[PDB]
């Protein structure tokens, strides 16, 4: 199965920068969401979930076809809560109806990371909507109650190695878990992208507790949390080495996250040799906007 990127007709960098700006301006405007966390974290989570259905073995799933717009996928129990990100992107889709759905969902994640002071994430256009029957079945996204070997095996399906897995998981410094969405509750409620996930893993005093949905999670005295899959990154000695690296080098972490997140968003896509190069959007702050 081949999905060839096809640039939205006649569009170039400046068209997509306008879309980025509209997302970024709405991020700034709709500040109250989730007790003033704002929409950044849920848009990162949405970009990852729409990409994380990919299966390298047959090229099913993935961001290309924009299939999250179909009920089977937006109703996946693994996607509970992401409807808030979809609703946030709806007026953007209405203003720019030419951008494909996969391009919009993935650009939402890029814009959120950058506007939250994260790394620049190069982004390529050309995902093309595919029909409802191309929507992947539920059950391709990962469980949180599992250990390091589960995480490692899970991410082989996405063609990610240990460093890429540990880098991507640093997004769990953003936002929070919500009991009604996932059966987990807690988190830093942060909307600034940093390497704090790794520092918190190494430096907090963690206790394994049950939450009010009767699931186990790691809680710290200072009010942070880790899922069992997060904490597994310090139980496995190979992951632990990388956690220590990122806790000790914010620039390294930013560079490695940027590469892994672009790769995640592009898995499954064949780009023509004469496709445009990846775009690097300016933030609102770099534009004086
Ligand atoms: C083993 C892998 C992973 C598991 C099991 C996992 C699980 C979860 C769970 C259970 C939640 C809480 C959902 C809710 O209650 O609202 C969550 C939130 C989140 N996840 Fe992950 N996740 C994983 C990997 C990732 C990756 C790779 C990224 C992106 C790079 C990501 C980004 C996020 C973000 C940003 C949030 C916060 C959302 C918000 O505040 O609304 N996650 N994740």
């Amino acid at each position: 199965l081949v999905h060839v990127a096809s640039v939205e007709k006649g569009r170039s960098y400046e068209d997509f920068q306008k879309v980025y700006n509209a997302i970024a301006l709405k991020l700034r405007e709709d500040d109250e969401y989730d007790n003033y966390i704002g929409y950044g974290p849920v848009l990162v989570r949405l970009a990852w979930h729409i990409s994380g259905t990919w299966d390298k073995h047959d090229n099913t799933g993935g961001s290309y076809g924009g299939t999250y717009r179909f009920k089977k996928e937006f109703n996946d129990p693994s996607n509970a809560g992401l409807q808030n990100g979809f609703k946030f992107l709806e007026p953007i889709h209405k203003e720019f109806p030419w951008i494909s759905s996969g391009d919009l969902f993935s650009l939402g994640g890029v814009t959120a990371v950058q506007e939250m002071q994260g790394p620049k994430i190069p982004w390529r256009c050309g995902r093309v909507d595919t029909p409802e029957d191309t929507t992947p079945d539920n059950g391709r996204l990962p469980d949180a109650d599992k250990d390091a070997g589960y995480v490692r095996t899970f991410f082989q399906r996405l063609n990610m190695n240990d460093r890429e897995v540990v880098a991507l998981m640093g997004a769990h410094a953003l936002g929070k878990t919500h009991l009604k969405n996932s059966g987990y509750e807690g988190g830093g409620a942060n909307n600034v992208f940093t390497n704090e996930f790794y520092l918190n893993l190494l430096n907090e005093d963690w206790k394994l507790e049950k939450n009010d949905a009767n699931n186990e999670q790691w809680d710290s005295k200072s009010g942070y949390m880790m899922l069992p899959t997060d904490y597994s990154l310090i139980q496995d000695p190979k992951y632990l080495s990388i956690v220590k690296e990122y806790a000790n080098d914010q620039d390294k972490f930013f560079k490695d996250f940027s590469k892994a997140f672009e790769k995640l968003l592009e898995n499954g896509i064949t780009f023509p040799k004469d496709a445009p190069s990846p775009f690097i959007f300016k933030t609102l702050e770099e534009q004086g906007l």
